[PDB]
């Protein structure tokens, strides 16, 4: 697993990017109220959202991660905090469903799915995870990001490359923490990506904006948010059954 070999990095990263708070704020805001929700956080890394999610009244909280080594931080995150979360390796594309919960929450799941075909496998796998009035939360690489009309580097995303891929595009980069710690991700069409909403039986769904707020850009100089708004690197969607 990639992220094997960047760890506590991640969350470095985390703590220092300037896109991060802006993701953080963005993916509560579509999530909403979790009080007595059971919640199965994708690709969950450290647990970050997860364990945010339960501190904010969720009656039950599942993370899965494909890497053993982030799920090794997660499980010491939870036991540092006395959290009952409980966490799985899998990966997504190919997992047995492990219950049908009100909320799956994947943030930076679906960008790495490395075909069209596991992309369209991992929503099934999320729609399989979902009670019938549930509702997927999920945080990806916005569909229109184009390498040459700016990078991401000075919000925490060096991305590095930019190649053909099935019906879509691989990008080697790399998050900006001390030193740098590379991973890939896959950037999927917006068509590919409704497709594979539609069927896997998520009759609802729509696009979420990041959440770019008054303040974010009163604590810069001007302009230093133009890339982030002309060539944003992420996007929200919601979808439900
Ligand atoms: N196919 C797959 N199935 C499950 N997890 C995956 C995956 N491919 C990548 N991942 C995991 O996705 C995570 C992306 S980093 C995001 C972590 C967390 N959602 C957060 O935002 O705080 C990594 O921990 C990586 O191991």
């Amino acid at each position: 697993a990639r992220f094997d070999s960047i760890g506590g990095l991640f969350e470095d990263f985390t703590q220092s990017a300037a896109q991060r708070a802006i993701e953080v704020r963005t993916i509560f805001h579509m999530i909403g109220d979790v009080s007595g929700k059971s919640v199965l956080d994708l690709a969950c890394g450290f647990g970050f959202f997860g364990r945010e999610i339960y501190r904010r009244g969720a009656a039950k909280v599942v993370g899965v991660d494909i890497s053993e080594k982030m799920i090794e931080l997660a499980r010491e995150e939870s036991r540092k905090y006395g959290d009952p979360l409980e966490f799985h390796v899998r990966d997504v594309a190919n997992m047995e469903p492990l219950g049908q919960f009100d909320l799956v929450n994947a943030a930076w799941l679906f960008n790495y799915a490395d075909s069209v075909e596991n992309l369209r496998k991992m929503f099934k796998v999320v729609r399989a995870s979902l009670k019938p009035d549930g509702k997927l939360v999920a945080y990806t690489v916005d569909p229109d990001f184009s390498l040459a009309k700016g990078n991401f580097a000075k919000y925490g995303v060096n991305v590095l490359n930019e190649r053909a891929w099935g019906p879509g595009y691989r990008h080697d980069a790399e998050f900006v923490t001390d030193p740098p710690s590379q991973f890939s991700f896959y950037r999927w069409s917006r068509a590919d990506y409704e497709s594979a909403i539609a069927d896997a039986g998520f009759s609802h769904f729509e696009w979420q904006k990041p959440l770019l707020e008054a303040d974010d850009i009163a604590t810069h100089p001007p302009g230093f948010w133009d890339v982030f708004q002309n060539n944003c690197l992420q996007t929200g969607l919601v979808c439900k059954p």
